[PDB]
């Protein structure tokens, strides 16, 4: 009877690659690591003013055009660039986006391509930051690749790739189950850099299906973490109580709905977490996780942002014509999955607070577009989350920030010299602090009279909040 | 099949932990190995084939187009309007490097506030449809500095060298007379904070007979982890030669070389040499900057003189770019290691009755034109047939086009650009650097041009390609 | 259970099975390997004690002398080198020793120099169940200041000792400028952290004590707290002990009252009885704690001895005998919290007494004229009390050691007709007896006088006396 | 096609971890605990004598020695010694501040009958300064054998913090030949510096590596122990020795030494052929159980069965196997071997090759002239630690006026003698010899041993101290 040590699987087929694995990502990483903290010493120090000193203070806002990244370049040529998801964190960023090759002029719409990309932040010269693309990957067009969320961190970028927004979890058992093709990117060319479509576990029987649309999470620890609406038959009467509970009041129309938005009817959906395990020990293996929390009335949208905290990250929803305000609900990254409604959700009356419910009103907002995008919680230690806006009661099309406070809030908007046309069908902004400001990475699209093509604008934006 | 037998778990104080097990890997090792994938998918398609195979037709034309798209840093800052000055761009075994110094205009002090040189390095990606996406992945932008007025470009084996100087002619004297005049030594990795250095180095004179080294714009290369440049030198040891051969071919119609009282690269004194710089990359030593004089053709330009590789063991091909039309480009053969030989080797005029040691460059006022041309350097293509490239700027075509001559030692052809849009302004500096890719020809292009504002030089760059079918 | 099979790992997985587990400390790795040789000790000797049956009842005594020993003191004492004055306190199965050490290789007027030696080392079986003093571990302190007098106290693998250069600490007296100090010494089985010697600076729990005599006591290290027995002189004590003195002045007893000044202290008061404890943890407050208590008056403060009691938190203690007074003293004493002494035995009630006073019994007559060293009084490890004190006589002929083990029940006697030396007269005769294998083994030391003036020979040898039915 | 998920990598522990791990490393943390809490005494004692091994070049003539005798000591023998107990075949061994000493007792202070036995003890301690700059011998651990007494001849080997012994009951082992019956066993005995669990006393079967060894002689060989590992050397019996050594023998049988050819049977093993060079190697670590590994190697004759002591080198993997002279012969061997690899025996010194011959064999030298008719005994030859190659002997003599014992501390340039007239028993025959050498405080120190009988009252008194030879310009 010898003594056996069960090495991770993965390891055992050649512990020779893995090690050779392991060699390389450690060499990349300290190879990496001064560009990181050149770029993170600046940006981690802190984004309050330290002193009051005229009271209100002004907004001063800048466009920096100016970058290296593959996506700025597509754009520059007048090629279509289309549901662009960004995500930046640790001090590097990431893209995924679908790139429709105008090189060659066949047809109107034959096939649309899938581009990754991850790189740097670094500085240039005046302090600003400059957004260097070190890696990309372009995937085959016969693939699932048409909806895929973003997740940086660690000197990695992950993807969940998936052609159908709704991966059918349980349903589909009998059949062949739906697989999310797992996107993984390196900092550098090399063997980090692979894909596989592989089968994803499901966290209980309970669990049935799951939406994917326009997410976004992050990397740390060597885990990738999302959140994204879910499908369990337990919540269902907890959820249907409460919502009767909130039905006498005066918000009539969310209980006179028969077909709920992220799964057309049945019942309402559940917070889940999709939890991929990045490590080059094992193989990779989609932990999908569920929870009840709060009622959730839209699932266009649902990211996932860091935390001071130890385990627990914010998650964010976008809001959607008709809830005037978003979800920012806390999240377990733990163990045990848990949502506990931080802020901006409003609890009911005469209800024993187990539920909480988001803000709603039927004839209150704007008959206006006024298309918004996802809010961003800033990383730092002061809570903050910022929302863009595409406003339109001025004569000139604009996008307005909100940083929300509870001292002051005042917001101005300077000319915006590009277009004064606008139809935005899409807006997303990712925003990071870099030398004690709030760095915001925009996209959006239009729609045009002629109609001849859409124009997809991207930039960062600087706004200055002096004393 | 022979398992050792059953086992039992042993006790769970013992944790193993296999990442302590084997070694680990070094950086640049491990930076060489991730990267080499990369310049295996573009030494492929520079290798998979040079020249057609048969002439299918029985003639060969050229068809070219431009290729816009790229993710470098130049072309981003051009893309903002900003000025791009004076850029040498090497480009070698998928690997291209660039150093340009950047003109501001976001700062706003007074009317010109400082000129800043800018380095970078990146690989040359596969884009969709097999083209070549040049890609940025380290750059590094210099403190400002007066020794980084003038530097050479050499990039290869994964990692950029440059050598950098303040005033064009460096002195090479012995000690310290006066003022002295360091040679700035710049180096820069394929990724990351890599061993790399910005030190300023006092050049190792070798045989002492160096006084001056003169360094315009000079292309280089890094093999066996060897930099080498050519630069012109003055030496005044060995002038009587040159001399006796230069009065023999005053009798002929080459006139103007010998009316000639000064030279152009140093002023009066004896006409130029053949300088070599060499810089040993292996970071274990420390840096040295050996000099291998020797004398060889008569230089007439020294303004400017390249070194590219050639497939023999220690073999190059400098280059020197032509001069106002009136005198034709140079290809000589230099070697490299300790020793340091110029054998002439094409546009190279021999003179009759002569010692036989001088080689004089080709020199006809019949090339002349009152066009104004803007010749660019030779360019030997990284191929095993010599071919070497030269662009030149005219306005004789109504589109103010730029025509590329590739030559063959059995033909030449000549394919214009009438792609040129912008007609108004006249073109000060322009250079090439050509690569094979998927058995075809491209051309990294730069040139500046001065529009009628006379305040306003817009720097334009972009890749074209030169394809010849059969 | 069986985990399957297995598969040959590659050459470069190899494991050395040494980093994956405990580091053990000195103390308890020391504690560890010198813990078989306490028990062989304890359990061989402390199992029997007495005779277990009374069968005759009259018992006589057989005694015999073991030269062996691989103690340095032995082999310096072989090799004709002075020891002036050894304490050796043998507790637990470990022993220690303290010793003036005098080089007479090269000699200048009275002493050139004498230095102090710390010895401590086990007690082992030599083959026919005897013991067997070996040295583990010595420590030699150069005579710089303070080398003139010491304390032993041995116990939990651990030696202490109290060093000062006075004879008598002016605890109070110097507090203008520098209070005395105490050089405090420590040793430990084997060479390691525990060997330190660090002076302390003394924080004093009583205002009214003022002066500590060490002149040559013993105490133990019980619970890693070393705790010794020395005299203290307070005044407040003295305003009780007048009412019985004057008492006592009337009455028969005059030699009683005939005293005026007493040796440690000039004119002054009654010493009484000071509580010296030094927590010994290797970490934090080594320093020293002094609490007196009332007791029985104190006739001799030359020693005072520390012995630990069988009860749960008590100890014994002992007074040897002055020549003058016949009788020594031995009274209960607690250690822990308060201090409090409650006479055991051999001491005397006075008559029409307040109850707070006693004296010890004294004949000026019974005394006989040779001149006898009486050593101290000890008291043996075992249940019983049995307080044993060897005296040296010179009536008898043949200049023999007496061991008078003294029991309140019966008395019994031995006489050690051995080392004539008639020209020598004893000038320190010390023992130290303890119990192994159901006999009483002694230690005694003793140093002769010369005729010549120029003999001076410590003769230190084990002796044990056996008594059967 | 096993399944991988299920199927494990195993590792082999040793022998002692795999049956209590638990019990295993515990001694391990003791035994390293031990060793750190005795490393300042090794230091202290390193520093003590490593400086100034030589004095300086000679300032005006050669050297005078300077004796000094120590009676003073802390051991076990010297106690024992003087309580009229006579001590036999006593083994010292001094290494790196470590002493050992294997010597039987005679127990005669307590006697019963006529004669009871006689006891092995096995004594290791430490070398300690007193305050004088000379070493002070004092016993930290000793170990008493029982009554049985199955180790009647023993080696010594001391080092790292321990102490080995090899002890068998005769003076020949034969290895293959009493395996008819019951295979004769060595008992190995181990003690640490210190407490109670480092020792072991086990009699255990010799792996030899080859059948080819068929006997060692154990009498006296002292060894060290350096990296877990004890090192001894014995005479050993093989085979395949003839082919080569008879001819060598015929071969320079032509010169002087005739008598060495003249005698039919040599004196470490009864006719046969002639004795091999031995290296017996003892493991000593927590993780492997104890075996006795004898390997063999070919080199000079051996001429008298005495022992071969075994000393550490300088040198990376070499020792200065060294053999005492007999009676007759005046010079003995000292030469070099190696530890840890493949056995194998240089002759460095002592050894002069015949001219006029093959020159692949080695032979010493013989002179029976110089031993003359008196009662002359010698030690053995103890190679001192030190970077310089040195050799000291020791002997004993009637010859001098003063009936003294000459220490031949001897040098690469010349020899240099001093005596000891502490001797004051002329009626001396020394039936046992033996001195242990180490150098302390820019000094030579000795540790003899000369058990003599004295023949005013016919009982024998073994003798022994620490001797001191300095040598000043």
């Amino acid at each position: 009877l010898h003594w056996c040590i069960n090495p991770p699987s993965k390891i055992k087929v050649n512990f020779t690659n893995y090690c050779d694995t392991i060699g390389i990502r450690k060499s990349i990483a300290s190879a990496a690591n001064p560009i990181l903290l050149s770029a993170l010493s600046g940006g981690r120090g802190d984004i309050f003013p330290p002193y009051r000193c005229s009271g209100a203070t002004t907004s001063v806002g800048r466009v920096f055009p100016l970058s290296v990244s593959l996506s700025m370049s597509l754009i520059s040529r007048t090629s279509e660039i289309i549901n662009m998801l960004t995500a930046i964190s640790d001090g590097v960023y990431g893209k995924t986006y679908l790139l429709v090759p105008d090189y060659i002029e066949g047809g109107f719409d034959t096939q649309k391509i899938r581009v990754f990309e991850i790189g740097f932040i670094k500085r240039w010269l005046n302090d600003m930051p400059l957004l260097q693309t070190t890696n990309y990957m372009v995937l085959p067009e016969n693939s699932k690749a048409k909806v895929c969320t973003i997740a940086v961190g660690e000197l990695t970028l992950a993807s969940l790739c998936v052609d159908e927004s709704t991966v059918l979890l349980y349903h589909d058992s009998d059949g062949s189950q739906d697989g999310i093709l797992v996107v993984t990117l390196g900092i550098f060319g090399a063997t980090p850099m692979d894909q596989v479509e592989e089968v994803i576990p499901v966290a209980h029987p309970s669990v049935e299906k799951i939406h994917i649309t326009n997410h976004r999470g992050f990397i740390k620890d060597s885990i990738a973490t999302w959140m994204v609406p879910a499908l369990v038959s337990e919540k269902q009467e907890e959820q249907k109580n409460c919502l009767e509970s909130a039905c006498q009041r005066k918000s009539y129309p969310m209980c006179n709905q028969t077909s709920w938005e992220p799964f057309g009817g049945g019942q309402l959906p559940s917070y889940g977490r999709l939890t991929l395990p990045l490590d080059p020990s094992i193989d990779l293996q989609l932990n999908i996780s569920f929870t009840y929390g709060p009622v959730i009335l839209n699932g266009d949208g649902m990211d996932y942002y860091e935390s001071p905290l130890l385990d627990s990250g914010w998650l964010t929803i976008p809001p959607k014509n008709g809830t005037v305000l978003g979800l920012i609900n806390k999240a377990s990254r733990g163990d045990q999955f848990t949502v506990i409604p931080h802020v901006l959700t409003f609890a009911p009356r005469e209800s024993s607070g187990n539920c909480y419910l988001p803000i709603q009103t039927s004839q209150i907002m704007d008959k206006d577009v006024l298309t918004e995008s996802n809010l961003v919680v800033l990383p730092t230690q002061n809570f903050r989350y910022v929302i863009a806006t595409y406003d339109i009661s001025r004569g000139d099309h604009a996008i307005v920030y909100y940083v929300y406070d509870p001292i002051r809030a005042i917001s101005y908007t300077y000319p915006f010299r590009l277009t004064t046309k606008g139809r935005p069908d899409f807006l997303r902004i990712e925003c990071f602090v870099w030398d004690d400001d709030l760095w915001c990475h925009q996209f959006y699209r239009f729609e045009a009279d002629s109609t001849n093509s859409t124009t997809s604008v991207e930039n960062l934006v600087r706004i200055r909040f002096s004393c």
